[PDB]
C-alpha cells in the first residue's frame, strides 16, 4: 500500500496539536499520532482516503482531511505531502 509523511495544518492556520489522534473516517481505532512538527506517518493506505484528527470531544477540537496519493505503484519510498485539516466547529 501507500506510505507517506503527512504535514497537517488547521484551517485557522494553527498547527495540529502535538498528540492528536489520527483515524480513518468511519474507524474508531488509532491510525497514527500527530508529532511535534504537526506531522504523521501513515502506511497501508489506498490512493484516496479521508481522515479525522482529534484532540478533544467539543466543537473545534477535531478536523477532517482528504489524503490523495500520487498514482505510482510498486515503490519502496515515502511521499512528503501536505494538506489542510478543516476544523469541525
Amino acid at each position: 500500500g501507500g506510505r507517506l509523511f503527512l504535514h497537517l495544518k488547521r484551517s485557522d492556520n494553527k498547527p495540529v496539536p502535538f498528540g492528536s489522534i489520527v483515524t480513518i473516517e468511519g474507524q474508531s481505532s488509532s491510525s497514527g499520532i500527530v508529532g511535534d512538527n504537526s506531522g504523521v506517518y501513515l502506511t497501508g493506505l489506498p490512493k484516496k482516503s479521508k481522515i479525522l484528527v482529534k484532540w478533544g470531544r467539543d466543537k473545534n477540537q477535531s478536523c477532517s482531511s482528504n489524503v490523495v496519493l500520487p498514482e505510482k505503484t510498486d515503490i519502496s519510498g515515502a511521499y512528503r505531502l501536505s494538506t489542510t485539516c478543516i476544523l469541525n466547529n
